[PDB]
């Protein structure tokens, strides 16, 4: 018995639980294509762009796990690198599937068919071209299992013959391995042992979670080492939402200098750190950083220990190691918004801090590059939120198509899981296309466009009244109707009073159709942070 | 007088006439920006994305000569790529302008600096990293001459710590020197030689004008090639708008098996093919090909012999060794569409032949992938119009980005020359916001969208109803309201009658207001050759 490698992809995408696919077709994958529609349960989005189409299997992947995005030769793969680079910088797991002339237009004119691979190659932990219909299935297998593992980009070439070549369908029942390999156990138990040793001792113990404690699957483990401990827990702003907000220890956004006052203090006050951390992208010497494939204790490097499986075991026993711990006090919350007139204008201080109020657990919240990815760090999230923020990547239009892809993910969670964006009037303008994908297929965002005339963030850096940071003024309400959506709602917002009303309201709390929110604010209006940090820079 | 390294780049762009600058403003070039206010004539677009930023970058420089796009490190270059790529396939001389880091985010987080650079330089005719002052004005000038005589994309990094250094400004007093090297004596002397033999044997030779007969300099040499044979002229499809369509000699576009049979059959008949600039595609024995770089007799290649001296020798004797020529009669051109009742339904077979009436000497024609390019090679143009079509790359949102680069690089030209885009439905979505910078600057521009709901080239040759061959349907004529336009005009046209009376109209004639022209087909509706050739497929 048999079937196509074209179905064999789709199947294993399915086992894997990546049941939406982004790209767009052209002249090397139409054969492919096909194929999703007969596999059970498949989709293909129809995006508006191949770039949007990436940020879009970006966003899925956050969510889900993984995605998989299908570009054609030359003219899809290069419009999407600047979506997979950004997925590489962040450790995004996203499967892009080439599809390239049959073995032997869009091309450079000089019959250099290796060029546009050789592009990828560097911004992709993998790639494979596809030549034997013999390895084939083992290389689809690998490519899935690396995306997936190291939670970064692969890049898997397939040649237009090959889709409709045949394979063994009782490969199928074999399910790829999709599990870390276990540690070396002798390292493994010196790595423990030591951390415990140092827990015993410690009189200040702080834990602070950033990006990786999210995109490496360790949260669960990260959340029950606080409960186990009752050690004050920070997050940083590209790990906000890997640690529950409402816990009882949780102490607030560490971001060093530019931190509030006491999170600083209570922060560099500690005799310990436990970074369930990332990059070295800059207290005591008593630091222990774990990461997803090796530790670090002081100077002691310990390669190819994978956090994962140390936290877990650290479970079982961190306890009796902390029962000698006399709970520090953590620096309270920021205080509640002053009750105001309604007439007051909306200022984005007062707006972050009373958005806490909207939100529920569950919501995904996406923060746009600008004064939205600074104002959300000032957000009280209920617990079990999910944020994204691209920090480090930074490429402003990337929240429209992410936030069709955490609504696709999403939707097949759950119906009832909010997906909330915040985005910028110049932000928007470089993806607003991808709009119309959510309308295509009802999906139900909350879109939440910040006008204050420009690019704020840039004028507060450099050239204020610069005519490269000022912005054709769009009328953005009626972007809905324009892409054909006919259930929506639009709403303008410019007071506390519409603010409350508005996002106090019982029906506009529930998802039932997409929405447009625009916030009217002013041209200088910044968060206490961005005021604080880009001032200097 | 010393001046800014930054303000030397414009002063020397606007030497060699690029008044325009595309790209967007980004962490590390908002000091190089700074500088194109200072110099007079200058203008920053004020694009609405990267990619959108290098297809106008592309269009300006088809017109102009030469263009220049400006991004940032990482997110504002790789998202350029896709444009980048194909001015390099097709031969558009684009000088890409990166904003770097100071020599000391946006990064993949590796501590490597050179990745982005390192990926352009596959798409570049060369790449220059400044890196000291006392060599930066040599870069500068050794990057905008080889853009300009290789008529290919160059890569210059500038990392913004410079861009605020001072440099003589004697060294603009000596222009930079665009002068080609002469050619191997002997080879030359060969071809030469070889060529008027041939041509002297020839009872039916033909000029075939192609693709890099315009971006390559040569349309002069062509024309009086023509006039001092009296040999039949044709055109092929990149080519269009290389020679004047009212010239008796010229006999039209040759397409292989697409072609009229009149056509066909001349071209396929003659016993010498003259074939200035090809790119190619293509009974034909004695050809003769002409390259920037090379010269071509029948299977003989001579590398190294630029064509362009060999061009300019050939005029002084072309006339002697042809004197024995007997003028063939060229292809009669096609008959003007027969009358029908004023409500029969626009089918493009009939619209492509009608627009012929429409156009106008000066006109600036844009077609995009799709139908619309297979139809526009059936227009017969009027003198002095200028074609644009991608035929090679074939990347399918790059016509909004053309235009508003053609409307830009018109308008400095003569204001009162037409800039006008055929594009499909589907294409559109990709790069619609591009619209809004040609809003912005109060360009005017016929927009001539064809709805006929979702991809019909690809519904022709693969799936015709497929999911992923359908999009969403937008409302076409609120584009312009939802960018903020102000004065502008908007219509509909399903019928010929309403086809005639918008186009016989002499307001609509002329180029007073930005215009959008939503053209309503038949979803299986094309071009009739192209529709034909589609079933034995
Ligand atoms: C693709 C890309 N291009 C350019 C930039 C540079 N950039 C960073 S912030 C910004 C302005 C964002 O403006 P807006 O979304 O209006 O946010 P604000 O600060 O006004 O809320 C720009 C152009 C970038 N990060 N990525
Ligand atoms: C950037 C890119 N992505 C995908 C394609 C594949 N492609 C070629 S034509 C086409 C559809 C063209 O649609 P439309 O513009 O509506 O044309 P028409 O209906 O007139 O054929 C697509 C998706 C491409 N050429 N370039
Ligand atoms: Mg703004
Ligand atoms: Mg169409």
């Amino acid at each position: 018995s048999e079937i196509t490698l074209g179905k064999y992809l789709f199947e294993r995408l399915k086992q894997v639980n990546v049941n939406t696919v982004f790209g767009l077709p052209g002249d090397f994958n139409l054969s492919l294509l096909d194929k999703i529609y007969e596999v059970e349960g498949m989709r293909w989005a129809g995006n508006a762009n191949e770039l949007n189409a990436a940020y879009a299997a970006d966003g899925y992947a956050r969510i889900k796990g993984m995605s998989c995005i299908i570009t054609t030769f030359g003219v899809g793969e290069l419009s999407a690198l600047n979506g997979i680079a950004g997925s590489y910088a962040e450790h995004v797991g996203v499967l892009h599937v080439v599809g390239v002339p049959s073995i032997s237009h869009h091309t450079l004119g000089n019959g250099d068919f290796t060029v546009f691979h050789r592009m990828s190659a560097n911004i992709s932990e993998t790639t494979a071209m596809i030549t034997d219909i013999a390895t084939a299935p083992a290389e689809i297998d690998r490519c899935i299992r690396t995306t997936y593992v190291t939670q970064r980009p692969v890049y898997l070439g397939l040649p237009a013959n090959l889709v409709d070549l045949n394979v063994p369908a009782k490969l199928l029942q074999t399910p790829i391995d999709m599990s870390l390999k276990p540690n070396d156990a002798e390292s493994e138990k010196e790595v423990i042992d030591t951390i415990l040793a140092l827990v015993k001792d410690a009189k200040n113990p702080v834990i602070l979670a950033d990006a990786c404690c999210s995109r490496h699957d360790v949260k669960a483990e990260t959340k029950k080492l606080i409960d186990l401990t009752q050690f004050p827990a920070f997050v940083t702003p590209m790990g906000k939402g890997s640690i529950s907000e409402q816990h009882p220890r949780y102490g607030g956004v560490y971001v060093g200098t530019l931190s509030k006052p006491e999170v600083k203090e209570a922060v560099e006050s500690a005799d310990l750190i436990l970074s369930v951390g990332a990059l070295l992208s800059d207290k005591t010497k008593n630091i222990v950083e774990f990461h997803s494939d090796h530790m670090k204790i002081r100077n002691a490097t310990f390669p190819g220990v994978q956090m994962k499986f140390v936290l877990q075991k650290l479970l079982t026993n961190i306890a009796d190691a902390a029962k000698g711990y006399k709970p520090v006090a953590v620096p309270a919350r920021t205080p509640a918004n002053a009750a105001v007139p309604a007439s007051t204008p909306l200022k984005q201080e007062w707006m972050w801090n009373q958005l806490g109020n909207f939100l529920q657990e569950g919501d995904v919240v996406i923060a746009e590059t600008g004064t939205s990815a600074f104002g959300i760090n000032q957000t009280t999230f209920p617990n079990n939120t999910y944020g994204i923020s691209q920090v480090l990547w930074g490429s402003i239009g990337f929240t429209t198509g992410a936030t069709l892809g955490a609504a696709f993910a999403a939707e097949e969670i759950d119906p009832k899981k909010r997906v909330i964006l915040f985005i910028g009037d110049g932000s928007l303008q470089l993806t607003v296309q991808e709009i119309s994908t959510m309308i295509r297929w009802g999906l139900k965002p909350y879109l939440f466009v910040l006008n204050n005339d420009g690019y704020t963030i840039e004028k507060l850096i450099h050239g204020p009244k610069a005519q490269y940071n000022e912005i054709q003024g769009w009328d953005h309400l009626s972007l809905l109707p324009t892409f054909g959506a006919k259930d929506y709602e639009t709403h303008r917002v410019a007071t506390t009073g519409e603010w409350d009303k508005l996002t106090q309201d019982k029906s506009f709390n529930d998802n039932s159709k997409i929405r447009m929110i625009e916030i009217m604010l002013p041209v200088f209006d910044a968060p206490q942070n961005l005021v604080k940090q880009a001032k200097l820079t």
